């Protein structure tokens, strides 16, 4: 008898340049041995599956989905171990991988973790309904599997303007 539990979190912010919604999705699966995290930033509204406005973003515009050490992405409860590397890739509308980027190194900053700059997405993809996706695992060693995740998106120049604020924290207790 294998058992697992999955939560999907979604939220929304504002791209300052194009004045459009920008969205994130975070899927977290707990199978008893580890938490698997999948984090996607996209212009496709997860509620409707409709792509945002309006064709008028240039192809070489580009965004990151992780801050560097401008901000902590992830904090972990007492019975979660060290996160793996963070795989980075572009996903299509159905979440299947289109191409892959360098795997990032998860490091500690502050009370939690970040990974640093690695992948980006450019209008040439955002406009196809694609997302910029990162995934990693964290071992479970006991009962306190709480965590918080803070989403991030910014154009590759000007790393300081997080499109999500970033006051849109995901907080899971235990």
């Amino acid at each position: 008898i294998a058992k697992s539990e999955t939560k999907v979190y979604t939220g929304e912010g504002v791209d300052s340049v194009y004045r459009v919604p920008i969205y994130y999705k975070l899927k977290v699966t707990n199978d008893g041995s580890k938490l698997t995290f999948t984090y996607t930033v996209t212009y496709v509204n997860p509620k409707t599956n409709d792509l945002g406005n309006i064709s008028s973003m240039r192809p070489g515009y580009s965004i990151y989905n992780s801050g560097t050490s401008t901000q902590t992405m992830l904090t972990l409860g007492s019975d979660l171990g060290k996160p793996s590397g963070v795989k980075n890739y572009i996903t299509d509308k159905n979440g299947r991988q289109v191409l892959s980027y360098n795997t990032s190194t998860m490091t500690t900053q502050g009370s939690g973790y970040t990974w640093g700059n690695g992948a980006q997405m450019n209008g040439f993809f955002a406009k196809k309904g694609y997302g910029l996706t990162s995934s990693w695992t964290v071992p479970i060693t006991g009962t306190d599997t709480s965590f918080t995740f803070t989403p991030y998106a910014a154009r590759t120049d000007r790393i300081g303007i997080n499109y999500f604020n970033g006051g849109g924290k995901v907080v899971e207790s235990s």
